């Protein structure tokens, strides 16, 4: 039950996307994106350990998912350069955020599940 | 200008899903689905010339989209046999309805928007 | 685990859809949807224990999700009567199937992930 | 109309009206230069924000101001905005259109690309 989990699924093959480059940033006071965390999509597609409740701080985030590498490798030219999910986090306090991403070569979907 | 519209798009190819079969029914009191309308999806991925406002009634409807025939032709083995949307129609009055379909080999999404003519 | 899992989520509340009734129909040789199993979605929005691996057989199935009962409980006017997904199962070997549903008052999405264990 | 942005409201079941749309373009200094801006009509679509001559090969970014739209309608949303980053005109001239299905706490985007 990580405070930020990014479950990633592939709709073309019908299986979880495996080995997708993911990067988490953070908006700073200078309106500049600074690195915050990184990881690799497992066999099941889920992610863990990107941030902890102490490190996870109020502000604006951005989750970057590298669709270019994933579909370039598998031989289908993808449209989107990557995926980005920007959201005001911990606005009302500590909560559990789940970012779900359903990928296609030329489309993707995003969902937030807030446990509160 | 048409009351019910169904739009279908292909997610893997990033294009409208062509030549996709669609069928429409009307719910009956005895829980029997009666053939209502059926057509071939246009090159734009949208249905044209389907139904008229007089044909609509306060009864339930259901629209079926044949995804499996679509994926067989292109050569990808699909998961879904077909897609079905069941919705109570004209509870208030004669309005325009639009059903969106986003097709994938192993998924699809559907959305509904209503309009008042 | 279970050969068939159905997961239901709510878009607007960012929460799993709670207290949603589901019904599973297995097709029969008479082209009739014989009842197969039914369940109640937990607070996690998921459900298990529909059918054992032995109960599953090659054929065509159907999962029906009660959307209006969920919206009537919260009080928004539904568009969709129910959500129905139809797929051939165990076509070659005893693969595992998962059906996910993302619910909004006037839209829903369904995705299926298939694994060979 | 090299680029179009269709924006639909799931809860209301109607095209979203008056959402702020902004378009950026990658620079050699890895900087986003504001390409254009617009406002969505009652149909939920945008037209004339860019021209074919102005639209050239590169990396673009389309941002949709969902934060104001759902706050205006009175429901607190999750996403600060929607970002659709994608390389363009890599293989030559083609018409690009972006569709966004919005809900408070969820959204999906699908691009349909036409060669002519």
């Amino acid at each position: 039950k990580c405070p930020l989990m990014v479950k990633v699924l592939d709709a073309v093959r019908g299986s979880p996307a495996i080995n997708v480059a993911v990067h988490v940033f953070r908006k700073a006071a200078d309106d500049t994106w600074e690195p915050f965390a990184s990881g690799k999509t497992s066999e099941s597609g889920e992610l863990h350990g990107l941030t902890t409740e102490e490190e996870f701080v109020e502000g604006i985030y951005k989750v970057e998912i590298d669709t270019k590498s994933y579909w370039k490798a598998l031989g289908i030219s993808p449209f989107h350069e990557h995926a980005e999910v920007v959201f005001t986090a911990n606005d009302s306090g500590p909560r559990r955020y789940t970012i779900a991403a359903l990928l296609s070569p030329y489309s993707y979907s995003t969902t937030a599940v807030v446990t509160n």
